[PDB]
């Protein structure tokens, strides 16, 4: 019973975490089998982050210009190439903690874990949504770039996250692992939007029905509604609209509460459009959008 915010075992991802230092720049980078990646911001000084020429910047770079450490390891860098977004350095020495992993383009309002890291060595972890405008509200002090996102299935780490840089609006933004940006940013210090953030109402749905599961019924109404005016009623709360595949994902929790989606869906409206009113759910005041239908069940039913 209880239900907690829970972040994968950051174990395999710990093994993985170097510090690479080009000039005086030194981040975070991620060491899997003869390669570091690593944020291509290393090679800025600090002139250079207004408008850097990336291409111009690193052809002044040899090999030899970068320092890869693994704890009191040095490694040697015998070949370098830039893909997109993210450096490729290339060492001497295979990690042998390398575990097995696959590098995934997640889609927003989906949930992953951070390890935070601060020159290589891992400082904390903690689970967060990809936000629906391409931001995640994370915690990162200088530094902490080069940070990864990540889940597990069974013993493969599915990397999906490599941390850039903070807007001055004070939200996160980063890359895939093939150097490709999550949303309209680039890796320069000037001024960027995000779009309008909405909430991710699937994730709400799969929050409520973890509710039900451990006790917490109150909200539940006798009201029923259709899809369609249940998303009319979404839009006027930027609540991302429900389509059929939503529907399809949340049929478990459905079968397992004897509850229709509908049904639940009904319920969420009446709190659109009446809020809390000084209750709680799962000890939050505030609907919750960070847990997915895949994270309800994992945790209600044990998943290692
Ligand atoms: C790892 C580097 C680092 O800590 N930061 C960073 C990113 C960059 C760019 C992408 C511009 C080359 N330069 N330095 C900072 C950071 O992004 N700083 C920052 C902040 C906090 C607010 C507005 C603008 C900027 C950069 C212009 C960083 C990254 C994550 C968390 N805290 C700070």
């Amino acid at each position: 019973s209880g239900f907690r915010k829970m972040a994968f075992p950051s174990g395999k991802v710990e093994g993985c975490m170097v510090q690479v230092t080009c000039g005086t720049t030194t981040l975070n980078g991620l060491w899997l089998d003869d390669v570091v990646y690593c944020p291509r911001h290393v090679i800025c000084t600090s002139e250079d982050m207004l408008n850097p020429n990336y291409e111009d910047l690193l052809i002044r770079k040899s090999n030899h210009n970068f320092l890869v450490q693994a704890g009191n390891v040095q490694l040697r860098v015998i070949g370098h190439s830039m893909q997109n977004c993210v450096l490729k350095l290339k060492v001497d020495t295979a990690n042998p903690k390398t575990p097995k992993y696959k590098f995934v383009r997640i889609q927003p309002g989906q949930t992953f874990s951070v390890l935070a890291c601060y020159n290589g060595s891992p400082s904390g972890v903690y689970q967060c949504a990809m936000r629906p405008n391409f931001t995640i509200k994370g915690s990162f002090l200088n530094g902490s770039c080069g940070s990864v996102g990540f889940n597990i299935d069974y013993d493969c780490v599915s990397f999906c996250y490599m941390h850039h840089m903070e807007l001055p609006t004070g939200v996160h933004a980063g890359t895939d692992l093939e150097g490709n940006f999550y949303g309209p940013f680039v890796d320069r210090q000037t001024a960027q939007a995000a779009g309008t953030d909405t909430t991710i109402t699937v994730n709400v749905l799969a929050w409520l029905y973890a509710a039900v599961i451990n006790g917490d019924r109150w909200f539940l109404n006798r009201f029923t509604t259709t899809l369609n005016d249940f998303n009319l009623v979404a839009m006027k709360y930027n609540y991302e609209p429900l389509t059929q595949d939503h529907v399809d994902i949340l049929g478990p929790l459905s079968a397992q509460t004897g509850i229709a989606v509908l049904d639940m869906c009904a319920s969420l409206k009446e709190l659109l459009q009446n809020g809390m009113n000084g209750r709680t759910i799962l000890g939050s005041a505030l609907l919750e959008d960070e847990f997915t239908p895949f994270d309800v069940v994992r945790q209600c039913s044990g998943v290692t």
